[PDB]
């Protein structure tokens, strides 16, 4: 069926939308080619709309219905909880968009009675209604990118604020122990990016000749279907789960899930969806085992050989046993056609991989630098244009999240995010005075609150304490930095040095978390080296709940 079909009403915004970055005196320190930077607009939703609009074809076999018997098997063994009200409301963020009934998600937050009881209405709703199709709003996306030598607004598709709490309500512990217990190690989001490296790096020296692509789904949610859906609660239900839960998932399913009306911003009737709707709680997992499911059973009709498979929602990187240049290129060519067959055609076309570091997934790539003895330690990166893009938005504009923090976080190794984000960020905070205030940030989708004191104990955890003393990258990492820099206009590296000391020498004379800022985060910046110990707050933390599961989409918030 039609991936999408349109009345003709236009998808509409719900406030003016900025479109070029502003010119700011904070951001233009980082970034000079301010013209160069843009945000997508809903002015254009119609090249996506064609993009995303099509019949979907799909042929299942013998190997696409083995590997759904042998993921049930393993659902079989899950037990799932069913959330109350309360725990459910405790998920939304602060910032998730309000209500249409009389509250917003301060309201719901704060279990006001009138959010409560709707929220409870909308629950009692699908218990006993199995077929009226859920209302959705689709929006233009607004995201930040960099002019390449423009990219379309992407569609968003969301449910009202009442249906996402009942979501979590049923399927918010489903969605977050299931997909590690059906996919094993092939789960992607249970890793840290040190764990993922860890996962790649393993499995690439495991095999005697190995070869790798990362697979790119052409418009992976206009593609799954009304099948892949119900296949996908076909494995939810095989899960032990309370009555009500139950239920409320098959509702969910028929009315939400599989598809349903498209209401733009002004409430008039936009058209309808018969596919993934990207913001439903869902989507993730779904998007996952969904990816899992094909890509395997594609694996076994090509004959690739011991095939090891990294999946996150729709992204996905294979790494086999190299057969030799011409069979590894029919295999990748043979796996292609059986996963167009499974209605999951390619965008950009797959080519094998001999260089573990050339292998993009998940928009990072493995590479390797070394520590402050010489040792050789592998990590993780990716191209830095649409971060520093989107850190120089974030430094003229304010924003819910801010992907900056979250950048420094996951790639706190890096020679961009090192040099670049925490100078620049550390120097804007420690001006304005707002070290102690913590921002928002997300990690696999799910929003969480991190003071910008606590970096290093929170970097020492996740990469270890090599990521302060790392340096001599590789020429490859050092060539896609530069250009990057030059392109944006970014100021060279002796610039940041000298910001990166100034900025070190005030956090030093503050002492306390300030200090400690200073001494691990820019030692770098400095001749006189100081000696890196382990940081006593450091092996204190619960960082453990970070990488459990992806959540993109799934409004949900982790305090
Ligand atoms: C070796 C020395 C001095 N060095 C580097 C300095 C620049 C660089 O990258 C470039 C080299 C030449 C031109 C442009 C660049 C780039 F634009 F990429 F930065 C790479 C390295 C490195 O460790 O490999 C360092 O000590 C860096 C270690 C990490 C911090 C945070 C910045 C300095
Ligand atoms: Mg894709």
């Amino acid at each position: 069926s039609m991936s999408y079909t349109w009345t003709g009403a236009l998808i509409t915004p719900c406030a003016a939308e900025e479109s070029k970055l502003p010119i700011n005196p904070l951001s233009n320190s980082l970034l000079r080619h301010h013209n160069m930077v843009y945000a997508t607009t809903s002015r254009s939703a119609s090249l996506r709309q064609k993009k995303v609009t099509f019949d979907r074809l799909q042929v299942l076999d013998d190997h696409y219905r083995d590997v759904l018997k042998e993921m049930k098997a393993k659902a079989s063994t899950v037990k799932a909880k069913l959330l109350s009200i309360e725990e459910a409301c405790k998920l939304t963020p602060p910032h998730s968009a309000k209500s249409k009934f009389g509250y917003g998600a301060k309201d719901v937050r704060n279990l006001s009675s009138r959010a409560v009881n709707h929220i409870r209405s909308v629950w009692e709703d699908l218990l006993e209604d199995t077929e009226t199709p859920i209302d959705t709003t689709i929006m233009a996306k607004s995201e930040v990118f960099c002019v390449q030598p423009r990219k379309p607004a992407r569609l968003i598709v969301f449910p009202d604020l009442g249906v996402r709490v009942c979501e979590k309500m049923a399927l918010y512990d489903v969605v977050s122990t299931l997909p590690q217990a059906v996919m094993g190690s092939s789960y992607g989001f249970q890793y840290s990016p040190k764990q993922r490296v860890e996962f790649l790096v393993n499995t690439w020296k495991s095999k005697k000749c190995p070869m790798g692509f990362s697979y790119d789904t052409r418009c992976f949610d206009s593609t799954v279907t009304e099948s892949d859906i119900r296949v996908e609660e076909s494995i939810y239900q095989c899960c032990d789960l309370a009555p009500e839960a139950r239920q409320a998932i098959r509702s969910l399913t028929e009315r939400l899930y599989i598809g349903g009306p498209l209401t733009n911003s002004k409430g008039q009737n936009c058209g309808y969806r018969r596919c993934r709707a990207s913001g439903v709680l869902t989507t993730s997992c779904g998007n996952t085992l969904t990816c899992y499911l094909k890509a395997t059973a594609a694996c076994r009709a090509a004959k690739l050989q011991d095939c090891t498979m990294l999946v996150n929602g729709d992204d996905l990187v294979v790494i086999c046993e190299s057969a030799g240049t011409q069979e590894d290129a029919a295999a990748l060519r043979a796996f292609t056609e059986a996963m167009t067959r499974y209605s999951a055609p390619p965008g950009d076309p797959p080519q094998p991989e001999y260089d573990l570091e050339l292998i993009t997934s998940c928009s990072s790539n493995v590479s390797v630098a070394h520590d402050a003895s010489g040792k050789r330690v592998y990590y993780l990166t990716r191209d830095p244009t649409t971060p520093l893009a989107r850190a120089a938005w974030e430094t003229a504009r304010h924003t819910p999240i801010n992907s900056w923090l979250g950048n420094i976080i996951m790639y706190a190794p890096t020679l961009w995010a090192r040099m670049i984000l925490m100078t620049h960020f550390f120097s804007i905070l420690l001006a304005q005075e707002q070290l102690e205030k913590a921002l928002d940030c997300q990690i696999y989708g799910a929003c969480y609150s991190i003071e910008p004191l606590d970096l290093p104990q929170i970097i020492e955890r996740l990469h270890g304490l090599s990521a302060f003393t790392l340096h001599s990258y590789s020429p490859g990492e050092i060539n896609r930095v530069a250009s990057c820099l030059r392109k944006l206009g970014v100021p060279p590296l002796r610039t940041w040095r000298h910001r990166a000391r100034s900025v070190r020498a005030k956090l030093l004379s503050q002492g306390g978390r300030a200090a400690t800022c200073g001494r691990y985060l820019f030692n770098w910046a400095v001749r006189t080296k100081l000696k890196l110990t382990p940081i006593p707050a450091a092996s204190q933390l619960d960082l453990s709940g970070w990488f459990v599961a992806g959540y993109s989409g799934g409004d949900i918030y982790h305090s």
